[PDB]
Parts: C-alpha cells; sequence; structure tokens
C-alpha cells in the first residue's frame, strides 16, 4: 500500500497543470519540493532575492497567459516575495506565489514560531486571493483556484499558502491521485454585449477625430492580429502604451506615437483597448480635450468610470470584443477623415526632425539620444530579442528612441513605476522564450537587482545588460549642498564600472564611451548568447530630475 | 513676512530632536527633503535598495536606543522599506520609517494615482503606529508621536506617512517654529512591583539550580555594569543569547553558553532578561526540565506567559528592574550553589575540548571550524570592532566560536532569521560608531543585499565583508535529480570570486584558501579600513542543511 | 483512564481564574459550553442581541479591572459581538470576547464554510489582541494570555478564538488539568519615573491656577482615597470627565464642574489624570489658555504629545503614581492660591443660579431641565443606585445635572458616542453589583437595544428605565422638507408609549407627563426592584439638534 505526502501531491499537481518552470529562492520548509520538482523534470531557477524571483514569474505570466511560479520560504522570504506579488497584481500580470510557512497552532497565538507570520492574510491586500491549504487532499483543488483566480478577469497575482506540517501530511497515493485537478480552460471567453459593440462602431463612424490607445492589457490579448485588421481597415490613428509597443510595429504609418501630446490634445471619440486612464494618461484631464467621448474595452467593469466618464463601455476579453467589433464594422464600414490622419502626420514629421537631430549629433560624453541611437542602429539588425528596460531617463528616452517591431517584447518599470524589476524581467523573458535579452538599465536603477548576474551566468542565460551609466539618480552631477563634499542624495560612485562585476561570475564586461564602441559591443553581446555587462559613460548632466520644481 | 514648508519643517524638527543620520533611497517626492536636511547637516547615506536603508536605520536604534530613520519614497520604494520596518519590529529596534505618498484625493478614490497605495494602512500590520500628516503645523506634533512610540514599551519600527502635498505646503515661518516638539526623556524610566522584586530574589535564593538568560532586550538596555554585578554577586550561571554575546564578557567563568544544552535541561529557575520563551529557545519546551520556573523581566507585559506559564514576572524596565533586583540582593544575600556552577563547568570543559579539537585541524578546503578559528585569532587581536554574521551554517558556527569582548557589537538574522541584514546592518553599525566591521556572510546570505558594496565604497565606510563560499544554500555538492545536470536548487555558482567584485567600485578584494591567507587578509582588512572583500573558499560539503530529514 | 475535551478544558480555565459570569448569545458551536459553564456554576446571562452582551462584559470590567466575558457564535454572531468589543477598546475596558468558529480547513481556502469567516483576523484592527485555539492543550495558556493582554497596559478587548474542532477535541483529563494557569496579578503596579513625580509637584507648586481633570482612567484606577487625599490636601480644583464623576462627589466644594468653561480656559497648569486630550476635552485648543502647561498621569506613553505638547509626562499605573505624588507632596507641601479658589467659585455660583432657575421652573409639556430635577431629587436620596445614561440632549443635560456620589457609578456613551450601550450597560451593572439601576435614555438611543428589556425581565433584574420622549432624534417637531407629509429624518413616531414594551414580558410601565408623577414612577421602581420602564413626554421643541450650523 503505497503512500505520497503533500509535498508529492502539489508537484504532481503543478505538473498535471503545465507548470514547466518555478522561479524561486529556497530554505525550510521548500527545499525538499524545488529538489522534487527538478526531479520530476521542472525547470528550478534559483535567484539571489525572491523579489526578482517573483518579478520573473510576472514576465512569464505577461507574456504567456499561463501564470509564472515563483516559491519562497516562510515569513522573511515570503514578504520580499510579497513586494513582488503586489507589482503583479497592480500590473495585471498572472502568477502564483507558493510560500512555505509555520506551525498554524503556534502561529494562531502569536508564540514567537519560527519565521512567524499569518502569511495569507499579509498577501490578501496585494493579491487577487491569498489560500492556505492545511489538509493534502486539498492541495489539487487549492492549486485549480490558484490558477483560475490568477488568469481569469483582470489577471494578477494570487498566494498559494502551505505549512509545512501539509507539506510532511501523508495519505494513499492511489487516492492522492484521484485529489489531483488539471484545469481545462482557466480563463474562458466573456464576449461583450452586442448592442455595447453597435454603440462602439456608430461613435467610431462619428468621430471627427478617433484615437485607438492600445494599453498592455491589449498586448497580453494576444489579439495582435485582429487589432492591426480593425485599425487597417477603418484607417484609425493608434497610440501604443509601453508594453503595448510592437502590436503592430512602432513605425507603422498609422502609429500616433510621435505627436502623442497633439494626439490626446485634439481626438474627439478614443477607444481605450486594454489601457486604464490612470497616471500615465495623466487621467484624461491635463493635455486631453475637455469633452474628449470615450469607448472602453476591459475585462473589468470596476474599471469603467473609474476617471472619466466612459460613453460606450464595451466589457469582455478583448480578443472577444474585437471579434464583435470586426464584424460589426464589416458590416458598417467606416473610413477615419483624411484630413485627421493628414493632421497628425504634420506633427508626426515635425517631431521626428527634432528627434533625428539629437539622434544623429555625436558628443563626448556621450547623453541619452546619441546612446540610444547606437543601440538603435543594432536593435535594428537583432529583431529577434527581448527588450527589459528600467530608469528615469533611461526609461523615458529607450522607450520614445527604441522601436519594438513585434509584440509582448518590452517589459519596464509598469503602472507602479518599480526600480528593480530589471534582472527578473531578464530571467524570465530568456527562459521563456530562450531568446536573447537586452537589458537597459539606469545605473541606480540596476542597483536594486544587480546580484541577480550571478543568476543569469549560473543559468547561461544570453542577458546583455547595457547600463547608462551617468554616476546617479537622474542625474551624477549633484553638490553637497552644506559644503562639506558629501556624496549628494541623487549621486552614485564616481566612474564606477560595472561592467567588472562580471569577473565574479567568469561572464563578460565591456566599457564604452563612444557610439562606435556601443555598437560593438551590444552587437557582440548578442550574438555572443553570453552573460554581459555594457558599462556606457554617460554625460553625468545630459538627465533631467524628475517632479515638481519649488 | 516669511514663508517656509512642510520639507524646511520636518526637516527642522528632526534637527531639533537630535537625529544626525538619515539612512534613504530618493525619488519623487523626497529628494529635496534629503538635499534640504543634508543642506542642515544631517549626514544622508543613499543606498541601492530601501531593505538595506531600513536596516540600517533598525542597526542605529539597536545600538543607541535613538530611532533610526529611515527615508523612501512612494508605493515601490514605500514597500522595499516596510519589509525592513517589520524586520525591527519583530526585532524590537526603534525606528522611523518616512516615506513620501502621492495625492490622498486620488488613491482614496483608487484612480491610479501615481504610485497609488494607501501606505499608511499598509504599514499598520508592520509597526507599532502609522501616522500620516495632512497639515504641515501638525508636523511637530506627528514626529513627537512617532518618536514616543518607536522608543517606548518594547521599541519597534512607526511609519510616519508624508503625503507631497504636505512637503509644499507653506505657512509663516514663526508660527511654524512654535509648532516644532522636541521631546524630553520620551522613553522615561518604569520600575517595576517591589513585591515582584521581592519575589523573584526569594525564589532565586531557594533555586538549587538557577540560571539567567541574557537576551538582546538585556543588551539594548545598556544595564551592562549592573546585570554583571548581579551575575557576580550571586554568582549565577548565564546564558547569553545571540545579541546579548558581550555584555559580560564571552569568556566570563560564569557563562554557561558552552554548556547550554545541559543548562536549559537542569536549571530549576530560570530568569528571562529581555529574552522571549520563543523559538529560539525551543519555547521552554524540547530540551527543558519538565517543570522549570520562570523569573520574566520585560517591559512588554503582553509577552508574559506567551508559552510556559511565568511564576515571576518582573515587568519594567531593565535598568530600573535591575536596580531594585540588586537592592534586594544587597539586603538578602545568597550564592547560587557550588555544586551546580561546579558541574556546569564539567560539561563546559567536555564540549570546549571537542570544539578546540575541531578549531584546530587544518584541512584542505576549509571548512567552518578552522576558518573560524583563523577569524577568532584575527579578532581576538582587533576589539573595538563591530561584528555582523548571517548565513545558515557561517551564521551558527559563528556566533559559537567568535567571542565578544563588548556589549552590544553582535548583529545577525535576529528573530525572524532574516537574510539580507547584513550589508545594511554593517553600514548602520559603521556610521554609528565611526569603527570598523567586520561582516562574516554566508554566500547566498550575501546575495540578499550584496549590490551595497558600491554604498560602503561610495562612503569610504571601515567595512571588511568575509564571505564563507562553500559555492551554495547550506552546502555546494547538491545534484539535479532529474539528471538532466542543471544546478540544484542550493546550488549557486562554482567557484563564484566575490572578491571581484569590488574591482567596479575601487574596493579591495582577497581571494582566501589557508588559515594563514585568511588571517593575513582579515588583519590588513580592519587595519586598512578600507572597504574590502575576503572571498574563503570552504568545503562545498562542509556544512548541514537546516530542517528535517523525511 | 479518563477523557475530556476542549469545551471542558475551557470551562475548568475560567473557573480557575475566577470567572463567575458569561453574557453571550448561543448557538453553533457554543451552546454547549454555555451549558456546562452554567452547570460548573458560572453565571449565564443570555441576551437577544451579541451587542449588548459585549457592552454588559465591558461595563463589567470598568467596574471590577477583571475582565467581562463576552460569548459568541461564528461569523454572524461573532461581528456583532465585534461592534462591542471594539468599543471597549476604544474606550479602554477590559474584557474577552470568546467565539466559536468553524472548520479552519475550508475557511482557509474560502469554500463557503457555515458562518466562513476569518474571525481572528477580523478582530485585529479592534482588539488589542485576537488569538485562535487549535489545540486542547493550550487553551489554559490562550486564556492566560487573553487575561494579561486585557487588563495590562491601557485595558481593552481581546479576541479569543475557538474553532469548533478545538472544543470537540479530547485528551487525557489529569494530562489536561496540568495545562491550565491560573493567572495571579495579571496588570502588576508600574511605577512612574521620580524625577517626573518631583518636577510634577514642583510645577503645581508653581502654578497661579492649577486644574486636576479626572478621567474614567482615574476612576478605573480605584485609587479614590488617593485621589481624594491628594485634591484636599493641596486644596487643588478639579474637573470630573463624564465617567469620573463620583470619585469625589459632585458637590465637593473643590469641584469647578459648574465653571467648567472658566477652569479650562484660565488654568494655567493642568494635571489630566488617566484622562485624554481628544475631542472631549477639544483637544487642549478651542477653550483652553493659549499656553496651558500639562500634567499627564498615564500608564499609556503611546499617548504622550498625542496632541498638545505635555510639559511633565508621569508614565505608570495611577495607584503608584498617586503615592508617589503624595509622598513627594507631604515632603514638599503647598495649597493652591486662594485667590483662584476663590474666583472659581464666584463662576460656579452663577452658573448654578441660572442652572437651578431652570431645574426648578415647571413647563407642560415638562423639558430637560424640570424632568432631570425630578429625578435628581429621587437620585439623592439613593446613593446605592447605578447610572446608564445615553442621548444627545438626554446624555448632555443629565450629565450636568445628576450628581454622582459615589465611584464608577455612571456609565455612558464613552469615547465613540456609542448610542446602544444602555441595556447592555445596565445588565452588565445590575449582574456586577447586585444593585439597583436606573438607565436614563433618550427614546432614539434607547432603539438601538431596547429588544434587552427581555433579557432584565428573564434575570428580574432591579432596572429602571426613564425614557425621554421627545418624539425624535435631538427633538420630535421636523417637518419633512418636500411638503409630503413624510416623518422628516429624526422624527419618531408621535407620543409612543414606551412603557406598554413591559406588558409583553409581565414588567412594569408607567406613562409621566408631570415631574410629581416622574417622582413618583421613579421612587417606586427603584424601591420595587422590579424592571420597570418609565415613558417622559417631553417637549420636541426642548432640544438642541447637535453639529455645525451652515
Ligand atoms: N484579455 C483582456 N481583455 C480585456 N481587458 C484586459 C485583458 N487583460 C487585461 N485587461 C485589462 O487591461 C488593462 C491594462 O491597463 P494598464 O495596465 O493600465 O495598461 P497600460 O499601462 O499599458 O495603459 C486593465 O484595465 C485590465 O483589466
Ligand atoms: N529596556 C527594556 N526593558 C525591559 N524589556 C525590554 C527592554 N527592551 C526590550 N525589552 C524586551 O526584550 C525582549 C527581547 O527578546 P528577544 O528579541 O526575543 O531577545 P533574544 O532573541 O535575544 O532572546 C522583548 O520581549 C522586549 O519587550
Ligand atoms: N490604571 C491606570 N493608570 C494609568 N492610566 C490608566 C489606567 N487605566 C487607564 N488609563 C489611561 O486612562 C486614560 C482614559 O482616558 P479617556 O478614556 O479619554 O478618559 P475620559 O473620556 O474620561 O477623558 C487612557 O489614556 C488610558 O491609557
Ligand atoms: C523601488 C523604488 N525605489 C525608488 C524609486 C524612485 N526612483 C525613480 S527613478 C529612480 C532611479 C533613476 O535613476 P537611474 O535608474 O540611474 O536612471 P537615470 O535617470 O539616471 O538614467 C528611482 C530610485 C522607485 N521608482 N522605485
Ligand atoms: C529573505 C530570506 N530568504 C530565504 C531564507 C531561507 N534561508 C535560510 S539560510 C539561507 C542561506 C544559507 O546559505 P548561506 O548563507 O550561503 O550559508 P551557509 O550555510 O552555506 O554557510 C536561506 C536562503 C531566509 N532566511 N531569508
Ligand atoms: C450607533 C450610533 N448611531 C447613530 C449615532 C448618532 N446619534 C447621536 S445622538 C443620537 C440620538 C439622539 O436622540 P435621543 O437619544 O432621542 O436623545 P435626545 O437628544 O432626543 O434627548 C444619534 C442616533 C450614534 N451616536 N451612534
Ligand atoms: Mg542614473
Ligand atoms: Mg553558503
Ligand atoms: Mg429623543
Amino acid at each position: 500500500l503505497q503512500m505520497t505526502d503533500g509535498m508529492h501531491i502539489i508537484v504532481e499537481a503543478l505538473k498535471q497543470n503545465n507548470i514547466d518552470t518555478i522561479y524561486g529562492v529556497v530554505g525550510i520548509p521548500v527545499t525538499d519540493m524545488a529538489r522534487h520538482a527538478q526531479a520530476e523534470g521542472i525547470r528550478y531557477i534559483g535567484f539571489r532575492h525572491e523579489q526578482s524571483a517573483g518579478y520573473a514569474a510576472a514576465a512569464s505570466g505577461f507574456l504567456t497567459q499561463k501564470p509564472g511560479i515563483c516559491l519562497t520560504v516562510s515569513a522573511p522570504g515570503f514578504l520580499n516575495g510579497l513586494t513582488a506579488l503586489a507589482n503583479a497584481t497592480v500590473n495585471g500580470f498572472p502568477m502564483i506565489m507558493i510560500s512555505g510557512s509555520s506551525d498554524r497552532a503556534i502561529v494562531d497565538l502569536q508564540q514567537g514560531d519560527y519565521e512567524e507570520l499569518d502569511q495569507m492574510n499579509a498577501a490578501k491586500p496585494y493579491a487577487k486571493a491569498a489560500f492556505r491549504v492545511n489538509q493534502p487532499q486539498d492541495l489539487g483543488i487549492a492549486l485549480a483556484r490558484a490558477i483560475r483566480v490568477s488568469v481569469s478577469g483582470r489577471p494578477g497575482g494570487v498566494y498559494l499558502d502551505l505549512p509545512a506540517n501539509v507539506l510532511a501530511a501523508t495519505m494513499e497515493k492511489d487516492e492522492a491521485l484521484t485529489t489531483i485537478v488539471k484545469v481545462e480552460n482557466p480563463s474562458p471567453a466573456l464576449l461583450p454585449c452586442p448592442k455595447s459593440v453597435t454603440s462602439a462602431i456608430s461613435l467610431l463612424a462619428k468621430a471627427e477625430r478617433p484615437l485607438i490607445i492600445l494599453g498592455k492589457g491589449a498586448a497580453y490579448s494576444q489579439a495582435d492580429e485582429q487589432l492591426r485588421e480593425f485599425i487597417e481597415s477603418a484607417q484609425i490613428p493608434f497610440l501604443p502604451m509601453s508594453m503595448a509597443k510592437g502590436i503592430l510595429e512602432d513605425t507603422h504609418p498609422l502609429s500616433a506615437a510621435a505627436a502623442r501630446s497633439f494626439a490626446l490634445a485634439n481626438a474627439d471619440v478614443v477607444m481605450l483597448v486594454g489601457a486604464r486612464l490612470n497616471w500615465l494618461l495623466a487621467h484624461g484631464k491635463k493635455g486631453w480635450a475637455a469633452d474628449t467621448q470615450f469607448i472602453q474595452l476591459d475585462i473589468e467593469p470596476q474599471e469603467i468610470d473609474s476617471n472619466r466618464p466612459i460613453a460606450v463601455p464595451v466589457v469582455g476579453d478583448i480578443a472577444s470584443s474585437m471579434q464583435g467589433m470586426l464584424a460589426e464594422l464589416k458590416q458598417n464600414t467606416f473610413t477615419t477623415p483624411l484630413v485627421w490622419r493628414d493632421i497628425l502626420n504634420i506633427h508626426k514629421q515635425q517631431n521626428a526632425q527634432k528627434m533625428h537631430e539629437k539622434l544623429s549629433t555625436d558628443t563626448q560624453p556621450l547623453n541619452y539620444f546619441n546612446a540610444l541611437s547606437a543601440v538603435r542602429d543594432v536593435l535594428r539588425e537583432n529583431q529577434d530579442i527581448y527588450l527589459v528596460n528600467e530608469g528615469a531617463n533611461t526609461l523615458d528616452n529607450a522607450r520614445n528612441i527604441i522601436d519594438m517591431y513585434k509584440p509582448r517584447r518590452r517589459l519596464d518599470c509598469g503602472t507602479w513605476g518599480v526600480m528593480g524589476i530589471g534582472m527578473g524581467y531578464a530571467i524570465g523573458a530568456s527562459v521563456t522564450s530562450g531568446s536573447p535579452v537586452v537589458a537597459i538599465e539606469g545605473d541606480s536603477a540596476f542597483g536594486f537587482s544587480g546580484m541577480e548576474i550571478e543568476t543569469i551566468c549560473r543559468y547561461n542565460l544570453p542577458v546583455t545588460i547595457v547600463i547608462f551609466n551617468n554616476g546617479g539618480i537622474y542625474r551624477g552631477d549633484g553638490v553637497d549642498l552644506s559644503g562639506a563634499g558629501a556624496p549628494s542624495p541623487t549621486d552614485l560612485l564616481h566612474h564606477a564600472r560595472y561592467d567588472k562585476l562580471m569577473d565574479a561570475f567568469r561572464g563578460v564586461g565591456y566599457n564604452v564611451t563612444t557610439t562606435d564602441e556601443l555598437r560593438h559591443a551590444l552587437t557582440t553581446g548578442i550574438q555572443s548568447r553570453k552573460p554581459t555587462i555594457i558599462n556606457v559613460v554617460i554625460d553625468p548632466a545630459a538627465g533631467t530630475e524628475s517632479g515638481h520644481i519649488t
């Protein structure tokens, strides 16, 4: 009569649900679980800090619509992972953080257990759901719930708490197998009200100056061909949000990106496709026409009327909504006013010329424009890469200058503006895709996850880390206002050589000061498939400090 | 008519309350505050991640009884800092995390503000109190509350939330000055019931086998001379918990450390001095006599009877309680039974011999014992250092082998067993004391805060980081059980050279493989006062993996 | 071999800790527990709603310094009791609410258990501590914790969660008895810093116009004789807060009550004794001298400097602090300036004149002043009674007009101004004391707990309920501003006859429209010891509506 235990049950449940990879940091009580998951054919990726493990899991979820799995220990590891779970929920990336926890009886009495925390309740504010499994026979259904919650509705983070006792708990093997649940279609199609689709098309056809905004929800939906067909059929100018860049190529003739300010100031009907009217769009206030009318395709009815009143909500999943939108358009065709497309193109050209001037003017030291022009030179020739990006000036300029050619290839600071997502997102992207990654990193930003370069080396991952070294936060020319000569609050070490970090882990380093050197280093980085750091010397005075001037 | 603003008011309040140092990471909306604090003479220490900034603040609080100040931005930075605030509260270290927050109106409506989070409510589970200041005239009293809460009762973390609007808000300068509060004596003496003191002494005098346990609460109290006088007067064997090592020197004749298991198994009366009967003491169950009677000196009445029933609670602050305990002993002297001290010494000697054998037997590669014997050789000659320590085997063995000679010189993983406190604790210790720090780090442990080596270099801090490189978590000889040849979940990169990391920041690196090399490198590290990493090659099979074997 | 179960263990634990009474409402899973507690000689008082059970428990706690026990079922009953637990914690009244809960496994997975709620975490925001007991061997220590937490520091509510499984769980009886914990002295003396006592006396001695404010913390402490001795020795004018009335008699020559506004506006040094500078004292702002200097005796260091900076904090328990204050006064005697006392008396005289004027003037219908004068006449001659009071006009006028002669006899809406405490407070006071109770109730206030008149009848409790029936909330002469003739939002039924409710339960009812009728009815009610309602017809226009006038 064969027995098994909780730890074996949960691994089998993960296996049956097509989990291929776990991202984590081990320790009591989950080391055996990780070892056994790896024994059973799941790829285990161990990190230097759980935050990056959680970011990697979230990245994998965004890219695939299958929740990323993050594994942590109890309280101290759990809390580190929770910061990443929170970010997944805020951005809408599906993942499950699985954490060991301690003795329920001791923790419930606050007696000072090993790594004591009510982790389930701790996670609740930051997750779509937090579940805790006390009986090994409930592990299968618990994971089924976790999967469904993570990927349904607006996707997000779920916390799954496994007390040490449940991992050790035994039951008969044959019986245990009957309790494992393989979830089919955890996020089924949800189709919008046909009347709302009809109203959406009717309003677009009446519009003098329509604009589509594609958010990362649009990207996530993978409805790439349908979105392109709709945009091209009615010739509707579109604006891609950061992680929606590439659904249509950034150089597409209908992209209004190069005239973003004008487009938002003047559009009379704006169709939001999986994009929130949050701070990233100034809440539809500053910079917008006074009486913009909105159509909004979103799966989350709670998002409607959060900021500006929405004239035409289209509630349902974007793929399904676009099916209806396309069928309605076919029956009631329209063409966006030529004069609107023309005026957009006039503004786009003026701005493109101003940009070109900056990109093409060499300086010493390098600035953000000529440095990113060099990067763009290389990426234009290496279009099958993933791009991770974080920083302040490093982020905003790379977003503007680096064109995406394919969808779901750009991963950045996102909705909460998190510095520290770089290495995790690179590891998750690389593991998930098998493709090279280029991480364009601010020097401050890099410092939040920089130890994970050892993880990149340990797994021989094709990540090239390009650090825009301006010697600090926003700028590197700060002064201690007391006169004491200390580093200012935004200064980092003068002329640090981040490339040299790779020596410790047998990776590759390049120091670059010119566009020619940068082009050569980055080309070699990508083609070599070797873990590489490129230290780029950037004018300490080139950047701008974000925020209000008093 | 001169005006000022919230940001100026809070800095002046910090100044008036003798805050000398702020540990933080800047960005919107706190960059100006940090710049101005530095202008006004406060030392600003900027980190690569807020977690280490928070750990540094907590360390400074433990060492001084003045709350450490940690400064962060809104949501993403706040959450990183919160993990450290939680650790301060769990350990009982006084600190205040001051964080910027966003627009109260937008956040209260969940409209998707920049870095949106109800941070005040987020912090509540992890802090003694979380306050939020909406009016600049309330900044003075808010800081007064924060100071009092952080250092009174059981000390801990307090969260102080400063919305961007309060920092910008103006008022008349003369009026503003009248609203600033300088707190005198925020943690006043609290004396125990005299009858409890009488009962405590009476029970000790009746005891056949009394034992004092000194916890880090005892250390924190700074009642070093009183504790020594009491212990020496009645000749009571004592056991120092980890961060209480050194209150009396570890080689003191009455230290029962070398017979810890015997002492706990046999003592009939145990006097807990600022030490919880939590997991670190097996909750007074496994390894303890069946009917141990307890005396407990603690400031927190809620701690009494958490685990074992306490026969004699002595509730009050330890310095005050020891005043009464000493006065009562003087009036009613006793001597601990000689036969108890003798049997303790018999066990201590046997264990010391077993230890000596391990310490003195050279091996190749080095193991934990001979490597820490080399460290002990050096530290015996450099007794005016601070010791930071984290890891699993690296922690337990260094705790056992490295003697402390002075109080409040040892900082480690603490109550929650956190990996990642090393660099923050080193920075906080170094800045607070002006003394050299030796950080004895596991290689996994180091990876949780390793980027802060740049911070150490930026401020030219005398920190020597000694990394016990066994190539992974607990051990470095793991195998992928699938047969695929991947790194196992506990393996780190084979033969990483952490010393080489310092090259990037113009620090010093040593690689060591023998005790002679280790002695030389560590001696040079300390004496040079230069930021140094020592990479110690440790037998990958020397350590033990913690946890239960199934 | 004799077995027992968790239900028997917790009952024995309550019995050993001198719990004499449980206030509750039963149902699954606690009915058997109540039956058995009652079998074992604990008095069981069953209510019509858990909120009143919780208020009764809190009142018992305030009167005795022994935590009142409230027993409820799972989710629905728990949540009702929680509202009362919250109120106890806000007011600082010691109590333990013990609730059954459902199946931890099902609730942790949110699968829709019977009465599903994580009650332990639900309670945390409203309680000093929330504990949940999973193993029957831990019941004794859990109760010990709950007791100690509830009465130590600032007393408050504690939540104790008993899953149905722990109640049914068995263990050996002999072993179970060894796990029961009898708590001795759960709130021991905590003595103030001697320097703070010296400073307090020195400041009072220098004061031209000193004033003591006695709060309900002072009443709770039971230091009646010490407080009186101090006040009378130095001849310090005092102001009692509502539930501190009667520590010294309200007609005491040194009471500044009749000149409260004058006293607060003109005192130069104010000594708060167990009283917060919260809204009840206008936060030390409106109506206070501009630069009042405060002395504050409080057990809670976190309370110091919450509102106005406190010149002399005296942190410790009031009984201990007053021992010190008296000793220090005896060595350094003083009396307050006679001029200050004489001038206070001038102002009291003026206000008492105007008060007794209104009190003595008949009207038809009755108003608050002449009605409460009649009440005052009777209560003067029955100084053994407890006074419960709630309403708006009914509360404020009764507080001013009805003098208390003995301490801890007045129970009211308290710090959160709760309507709905009346019946519960009356039942708790009557059961605790064995004395008659008079509840002076607004008609709206009464409606919040009125069904508990059946409970009063069921237990034949000597409660006389005097309802000030003005036909509404504040006033009874509101008008529907639409012109439709509906009751206004503040109107209750015209000429309701609440005395008739007693007929349902075989109680006594009186309807009164004159002061002579009221005198007779109230005298008869108290003397008869029978449950009685007196419906007092009050002029609908007599009251004032509280709040800001636009
Ligand atoms: N498959 C889907 N169908 C419809 N809406 C989706 C889908 N996936 C995500 N969403 C919605 O997409 C939106 C993403 O918005 P946001 O994260 O603000 O994007 P951006 O930052 O690119 O503007 C969310 O409101 C979310 O509910
Ligand atoms: N000055 C003080 N006086 C009395 N008790 C204190 C003081 N400072 C801290 N404490 C108490 O000291 C205890 C520290 O215990 P703990 O952190 O468990 O130490 P350890 O890990 O060394 O056993 C806490 O229970 C805390 O309330
Ligand atoms: N035994 C005691 N010794 C000292 N302070 C106490 C004691 N019991 C309660 N307190 C304190 O008494 C205060 C009561 O204040 P509060 O409820 O505002 O009274 P009031 O409403 O009468 O002004 C609280 O601050 C509490 O901490
Ligand atoms: C976790 C976290 N901490 C702090 C911030 C505040 N912050 C915004 S940008 C930034 C870094 C900007 O400097 P860098 O990455 O070097 O980019 P640069 O502008 O210099 O190119 C920081 C720390 C944040 N967004 N997230
Ligand atoms: C934040 C956090 N994550 C994970 C753990 C689990 N954990 C316990 S010890 C340990 C590291 C042990 O390895 P190392 O520091 O290299 O010490 P060694 O035993 O190898 O000397 C970890 C990751 C923890 N305590 N804290
Ligand atoms: C639980 C609760 N709900 C509502 C209120 C608001 N409130 C203040 S006074 C009051 C009743 C006032 O009317 P009444 O009790 O009849 O006294 P009157 O002034 O008419 O004498 C109410 C409902 C409250 N304090 N508590
Ligand atoms: Mg930078
Ligand atoms: Mg190691
Ligand atoms: Mg009324």
